[PDB]
């Protein structure tokens, strides 16, 4: 019988009675395609590392209420048993809400169809669904405690509820009451918080053993002193140890000095703390998973973070020196390390647009619109994310410029507007909420608004999306609505229907083909994709979504391509549906193309 | 129908009746394993070649009399398919000697069981054996013309002739009356001579088309009107333009200048000359199949050539220069090239001694030693390749050092000495005769005599291997001698039967795991020996050739990922001949290294 359990008369982690404290690294397997799971892991085992962490993303794992996605890349289970072959344990986080700078926090943004639930809180509604999630998810990570033959040590309640606005410690309990149940009582339950007392005030429970989390700025002293105030007795642990930081469109990419996270890293261990790093590879935000801070900034679609290992798993500078610090506290695996996978540039491939949006309605929403009087939010709409096309008429005639706006900032959180098939321009979300437009009256007014990602972070989670207020023209609301869901995903899979089912431009679907010798060992291999000339919009490469790119702003401008979803003779279809300007009306069809290289593009201007 | 001829009234090929000439490569299936065989060719393509030239080994095939091998990475049919449905047509070289670096020119041992015949004349029984091996390699070739649907273009009789000496034209008629039997009176024949009267003299014949071959070191208009000599009309050939050139043990590697090959191919093709360049690459002698030249200088295993793809496949700077010439003469491909292969550091991975040969003669020679009054040669014993162990008995006490001696120089081609398991050095082809020995009277003597690899080009090529002629022992004969040969492929496979300054020759063995579920992994190596000095080594039993750090140039030998496994351990094992880095009280030391770059050219 395995046992894991906290030391208090020690303030030390016990593993089958013998002494135990970890040093761990996180990695989120909803940002790591399953095909390189073990690459990762193993890499992170190679480091010195004896632990995982990870975050279970509500919303990764049940889209809608009752249909649940646990296969494939969503296999939760099957990523838990390939860190214990490799002789990892692993800290579990399942939230409920993990924020992470991932879309929503996690939650799932049909808990929004309910527009006054309070999340994050005992709120009777947000209690419920939490309830039926952990009924489903908690008895599948049950075999795989440690104490039950798998490689889970600790779990997770809740991810810094000290830090959100409710302080709603009925939830806290209800939280415990119902891992308890799953789970039983030997689990080693935590939370986890900032490191200092307005923090761990509203986080810290009773039962719930406190850890803090903290980077290369804070003094460590005062950090582990803010944890000892409230666990005076038990293992040091710093939950999330950052070895790099988020990024967001249009600012410059974060780094963190390998030197600062090495001799941090130093330090925390020298003082005997269970440790995790955060990231130590962020990896991908692939479709539409990103997440957003408070005032509306997203971020981009790559989780390279800075961190140990790159976005695509390479081994940089900073993961050696980290193995060298871990090396002076234990006895690292032996044996070479798993390679920095290799790049290929398969160069320019020329599209051609195949569509407009506006002229593939009938294929993005076959099952036809909704009307209404006064728009009605994505949620409302029973979609959650991408883009939603919402449509009127002109009630007066606009041959001089009249202003469009939503004079309450409810563009949440981009429009891309046409008026009979010409584009208008854009409203932005807080940062441009009116726009002039022309036209005669009884025209055709189309604004395709895209979600660009739920805020994670701070007391305005609930983020619907879409118009959630309502628009004017020459200060008049415009009523008489025709809002048209956009199944983008299964359109993309389809070509537009193409192959059945068994200064601006109009946003458009642009594809491409290449092709990819077969009978070579080393092809297909991982790429970056580039697009000059481009703005802002979405790609696909045979039907998998890679996420959002936008050059105009960066820092990013490669996305990452991994090479299993490329295919050998058979060829490859690259989809992109550009939003704003596509460089494709001139006479040189070698300017509508993207490019792909060998070298990321994720530091820039 | 499909039609490729010579128009004489032209000076060109035509093919389908159009004019046509050819920019080709050299690629060896033999040195190439199979599962690269696609990857070196789509290279070849993506370089602008229209065309590939290959040497077909008639011992590469046949083995034996009538056991034949044209399966997995012997199967040139499929080699030839592939070349053709990657759009590329085909020079075919069948030989039945192609010369080549490699084991005899080509020409199986088996034929020496005839210890006068004549190779390469109308001897008679040289004669019934090309022709029976004509008869299984030319009805394969057949449907493989272009007449007939497939690559091949040309085809070359012999390979240059001229430089022999037997100077026999009924041998050049018979070869091509019996390819005229098999392959029909359509294809164009043609012969391959160096550029000079003195070569084309023996070289060429009436009703064969004469080419000639020349490097970067010739005058181009000088080679050329050699030719014209010989052929007043129909194109120009240049058969094998040098992109570089073989090595020798203990040699420096040789290399030739980018600038040198791209200068002369331009200069060859704007002349509207068809070309092959001699290797595009070259690729790796595995096992035993390295040939030699005279007087005696073994080839190393591996055959990089400097060509444009190195060993392992590897695009270089030379590539890219010959692309761009042909590029100013034909489009070439569009679309990226593949890459050279990722290549793998795996480091260090230690051994342990497992057998000495002495010990291990059971399961090395299974059926029992040979006794013979004198010395037997490899091909009197039925062994062609590696090793065969000569044992006697000292006749005399050499209380004092006595001299061992092979007086006529028939050491063939090294001998790894002992006295009851006692080393006592080497004795070496053309370089120690005498070795001074020592040890009791009824001592046991032993001779482990290594085949370094028959002599491919020359005279000599009549090479037996063995001891050839007899040893003197304080200038006695010794006689009465137990000669085992040894199994050493099938013993290695088996574990050495251990199934579920000198050292004695000895087998070491260690084990290393990679990972599986890493999609990069395996990955191409090269593995170094650090500390060793001469021998031979296999990996998950393929045999990847010899090791030879004492000499140089070559250091590292090629290591291709698809014999490596994710699923069980890999096996290295390493016959050491000479010295082994194996008694210290550091088992560390034993041990062999790999590595992600080659080291070929060691000075
Ligand atoms: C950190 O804080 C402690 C007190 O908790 C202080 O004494 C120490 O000097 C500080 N360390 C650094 C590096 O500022
Ligand atoms: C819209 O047009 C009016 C002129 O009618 C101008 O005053 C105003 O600046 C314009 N607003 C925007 C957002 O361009
Ligand atoms: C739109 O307009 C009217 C105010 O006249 C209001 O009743 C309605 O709630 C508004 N709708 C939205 C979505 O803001
Ligand atoms: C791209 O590929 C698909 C078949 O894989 C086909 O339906 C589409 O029409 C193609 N276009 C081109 C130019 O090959
Ligand atoms: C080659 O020889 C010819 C005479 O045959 C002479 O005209 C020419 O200069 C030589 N070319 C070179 C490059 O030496
Ligand atoms: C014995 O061997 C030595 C060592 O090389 C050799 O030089 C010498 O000639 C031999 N001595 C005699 C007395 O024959
Ligand atoms: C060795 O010696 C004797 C001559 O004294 C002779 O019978 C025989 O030809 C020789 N054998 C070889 C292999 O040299
Ligand atoms: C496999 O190789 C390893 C080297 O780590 C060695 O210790 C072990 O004895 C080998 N096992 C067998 C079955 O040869
Ligand atoms: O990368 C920034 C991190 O900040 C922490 O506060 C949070 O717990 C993490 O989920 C993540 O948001
Ligand atoms: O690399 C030197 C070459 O010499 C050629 O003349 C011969 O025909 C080839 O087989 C090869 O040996
Ligand atoms: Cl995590
Ligand atoms: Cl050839």
């Amino acid at each position: 019988q395995r046992m894991f359990e906290i030391d208090y008369s020690r303030d030390s982690f016990l593993k089958d009675g013998q002494p135990f404290r970890y040093t761990s690294g996180s990695i989120h397997y909803s940002r790591v395609p399953r095909f390189y799971w073990k690459d990762r892991l193993l890499k992170m085992k190679m480091a010195g590392l004896n632990a995982i962490q990870t975050y279970v993303p509500w919303n990764f794992h049940e889209p809608w209420p009752g249909q649940y996605q646990f296969s494939e890349d969503h296999d939760v289970e099957y990523f838990l048993r390939l860190a214990h072959e490799l002789g990892l344990l692993v800290i579990l986080r399942p939230g409920p809400y993990i924020c992470a700078e991932w879309e929503m926090g996690g939650l799932p943004a049909w808990l929004l169809e309910k527009e006054s639930i309070l999340l994050r809180s005992s709120d009777p509604d947000y209690l419920a669904a939490v309830d039926k999630w952990l009924g489903v998810l908690l008895p599948k990570m049950k075999p795989l405690l440690y104490q039950n033959g798998g490689p889970v040590i600790t779990v997770q309640v809740e991810n810094e509820y000290g830090s959100y606005f409710a302080c709603d410690f009925d939830y806290l309990r209800f939280l415990q009451k119902r891992f308890r149940h799953h789970l039983g009582d030997d689990v080693v339950l935590f939370t986890t918080d900032g490191a200092h007392k307005t923090f761990l005030k509203c986080g810290a429970l009773q039962g719930l053993y406190t850890t803090v989390d903290f980077g290369t700025g804070s003094n460590i002293t005062d950090a582990f002193l803010s944890q000892r105030k409230c666990e005076p007795k038990g293992p040091l642990i710093n939950s999330e140890f950052y070895t790099g930081w988020l990024d967001h469109w249009g600012q410059p990419h974060s780094t963190i000095k390998t030197e600062a996270v090495a001799s941090s890293l130093y330090d925390i261990l020298a003082r005997g703390a269970s440790v995790n790093l955060y990231m130590f590879i962020g990896g991908t935000n692939f479709a539409y998973w990103n997440g957003a801070n408070s005032p509306y900034a997203a971020q981009p679609t790559s989780y390279d973070y800075d961190a140990p290992l790159s976005e695509a798993g390479d081994l940089t500078e900073k993961y050696f020196a980290l193995r060298n610090i871990i090396q002076k506290f234990e006895k690292v695996p032996e044996g070479p390390i798993p390679p920095s996978t290799p790049k290929f540039a398969y160069g320019k491939v020329t599209l051609e647009k195949l569509k407009t949006v506006g002229a593939a309605l009938d294929i993005l929403c076959p099952s036809g619109p909704i009307k209404s009087l006064y728009p009605l939010t994505f949620i409302q709409v029973k979609q959650h994310y991408g883009f939603v096309l919402y449509r009127t008429t002109l009630p007066q005639d606009c041959s001089n410029p009249a202003p469009l706006s939503s004079p309450l900032n409810g563009v949440h959180d981009r429009a891309y507007v046409a008026v009979d098939g010409i584009p208008q321009g854009v409203l932005e979300r807080n940062n441009v909420i009116t726009l002039n437009i022309t036209g005669k009256a009884g025209a055709t007014l189309d604004l395709l608004v895209e979600n660009m990602g739920r805020v994670n972070y701070g007391a305005y989670i609930n983020d619907f999306k879409g118009l959630v207020s309502n628009l004017t023209l020459s200060s008049n609301i415009l009523t008489d609505w025709t809002i048209f869901p956009l199944d983008t995903e299964d359109a993309v899979r389809s070509h537009l229907g193409g192959w059945g089912h068994r200064n601006y431009t109009l946003p458009a679907f642009y594809m491409g083909n290449f092709s990819i010798p077969s009978g070579i060992p080393d092809l297909p291999q991982d790429t970056f994709i580039q697009f000059p000339g481009w703005t802002k919009g979405q790609v696909w490469i045979n039907g998998f979504n890679l996420g959002r790119y936008w050059p105009a702003r960066g820092p990013q401008l490669t996305l990452f391509v991994p090479q299993h979803i490329l295919m050998t003779s058979a060829p490859n279809t690259i989809t992109v549906l550009e939003l704003e300007w596509a460089p494709c009306s001139s006479d040189d069809p070698e300017l509508c193309a993207v490019t792909f290289v060998d070298r990321p593009v994720i530091g820039s201007s």
